């Protein structure tokens, strides 16, 4: 672990905190944004920035050149996490479905796009970049849509066939689903027939997509200024939010990798990626749907602080 | 002229119209955003994105390698538009000072920060970038401050030290002022001593500044949707606002360019930049001070529509 490699991690993490700070200061000390305005900014982030980012992620990779072992391992990890959460909730802590979503939003949705590429590139070779790209594409194609479907189903519940039909009806109009579908279609078209996206469309998409992550962090800092303080999540809930993200998710990912027989850099990069801090998109969704938005906030705040400790610990463990 | 050039300009301009149309549809038709949410988004873009973009543009300029001929041309463009507005108003339309500010907020304040770099950097490549950034620096450092002082003087007119003090107090709480000062200082340091911005700070600034143009157009579209109609005022003061920007301003700028003997790209760019539609800061000042906010809004809304039609015309004309 070269000392100059810690500089890379810190440089990848600090910018995601500068915007968050700016937002917190604007909301609390400057009293610049009212709660309605913060909700509107978050809605813009969730409706225009995230769909375009997902489209770009999905439309810039080879759908037919993708490690199937990586896909199977990710699916197995997600299924195992869902099963474990369902089993635990049955005996621990009504409103059980609301906690299954809040578990997947802090367990099986890392932030490999921002904090993953630099950390893995510094600690591993170029192949890790491709593996992380594939993981991000999968989580922005399948998992980010399944999470939205679950959110819609939870909102509708607040006779079963009617609820499912309502959830599907509300999902089909969601920008994220259409963005993902168009992204996959364009990816296959461009990588089979060689079609290239016209410049007037690529630039238009980039203009809105660009700066979306800064806006998401701004919204995260804005929402954290309307809570009790910085750990409004609580004391025990904040402690378990990290055992779910750095002690259970990584273990289940290791189990999935063992089951799928991963033996390559597709192992030391497939497991380490699962120990990275939480993403911002899960918060962007959990605050628009108002499903425990305080639990996926302190987790984000305190996950990028311990990213380096836990990541280096897992790196040492894998080598041993 | 070749159709390829016309197509290049159209492609450069299309994304900035797609963002505006998306914002307008989201506000009015799709009804994603409530008026409070739209106001919050406008405040965010005007407080965090625009100042950072201004700082970046200013820092990407060389104070010691400016063009004094361009400086003089820009100062004489806004000094004989005053001598043409103080003479016409003598024989046309009490409120000479009020109308002069409204006449200056239209003719000689192009939007060279949001809609000037993209279009012109594409029409003439990267050569025009230096000229546009120099003009942006000048209008952010001198002309906006003078406009603020004139607005304060008009407000107090319906001693001088009190007006200057009020202008200074209101100028210190403006993010644009701090952004411009810091950008000038950093450009001086970088281009004299050779210092380089740290990677962390650069990435943090880019996180928010990247989306400062697409989101600016989105906010413009939201504002257009907020207004009741395109032509808020009457035709009498609507067919004159366009002629005060696409006929009088460019003509008086061509006169300045001939007096100062500007030649080459510094001419085809120095006149073309004056034909761009009006900015939004003058509208903000007019709304805050309530100085004819129904004409400065009409101009800003009806120039964004016919910018490309009236920009291709000047592009074709100047080639001869
Ligand atoms: C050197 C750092 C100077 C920091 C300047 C801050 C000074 C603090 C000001 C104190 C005066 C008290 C009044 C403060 C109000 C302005 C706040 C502000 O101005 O806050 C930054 C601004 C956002 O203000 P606001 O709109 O949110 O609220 C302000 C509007 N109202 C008042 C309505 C809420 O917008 C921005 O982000 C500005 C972005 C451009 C500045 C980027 C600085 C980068 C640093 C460059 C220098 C680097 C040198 C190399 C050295 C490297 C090693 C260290
Ligand atoms: O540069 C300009 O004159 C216009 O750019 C803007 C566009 C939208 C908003 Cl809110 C603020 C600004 Cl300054």
């Amino acid at each position: 672990i070269s000392w100059l490699d810690i500089y890379h991690v810190v440089s990848a993490t600090v910018p995601l905190y500068v915007s968050m700070t700016l937002g917190f200061l604007s909301a609390r000390h400057l009293k610049l944004f009212s709660p309605e305005q913060c909700a509107g900014i978050n809605k813009f982030v969730a409706k225009f920035s995230i769909p375009l980012l997902s489209f770009q992620i999905i439309s810039e990779n080879n759908p037919f050149k993708m490690s199937p072992k990586l896909i199977l391992s990710d699916i197995l990890q997600k299924f195992l996490v869902v099963v474990v959460l369902a089993m635990v909730l049955r005996f621990w802590h009504g409103g059980k479905l609301g906690w299954v979503i809040t578990g997947l939003s802090i367990s099986v949705l890392p932030n490999t796009l921002i904090l993953g590429m630099p950390i893995l590139s510094a600690i591993y070779g170029d192949e890790a970049a491709s593996i992380l790209e594939q993981i991000v594409v999968l989580q922005s194609l399948i998992w980010y849509t399944i999470l939205l479907f679950l959110f819609e189903l939870n909102a509708a519940r607040a006779g079963t066939m009617k609820i499912l039909l309502k959830a599907w009806r509300k999902l089909i109009i969601n920008p994220n689903t259409y963005a993902t579908l168009i992204g996959i279609i364009w990816a296959t078209l461009h990588f089979r027939l060689g079609w290239n996206l016209p410049e007037m469309i690529d630039k238009s998409i980039h203009l809105l997509s660009d700066g979306g992550l800064g806006m998401a962090m701004f919204s995260l800092g804005l929402f954290m200024a309307s809570q009790s303080s910085i750990i409004a999540c609580g004391t025990k809930m904040a402690i378990i939010t990290m055992l779910l993200k750095f002690v259970l998710g990584p273990a289940l990912m290791i189990a999935s990798a063992y089951c799928i027989r991963l033996k390559s850099t597709l192992f030391k990069v497939a497991i380490l990626q699962a120990a990275l801090p939480q993403g911002v998109v899960p918060f962007v969704f959990a605050k628009e749907y108002n499903l425990h938005p305080e639990i996926i906030s302190t987790g984000v705040i305190f996950g990028m602080l311990i990213a380096l400790p836990t990541t280096l610990a897992y790196y040492f463990l894998l080598d041993l």
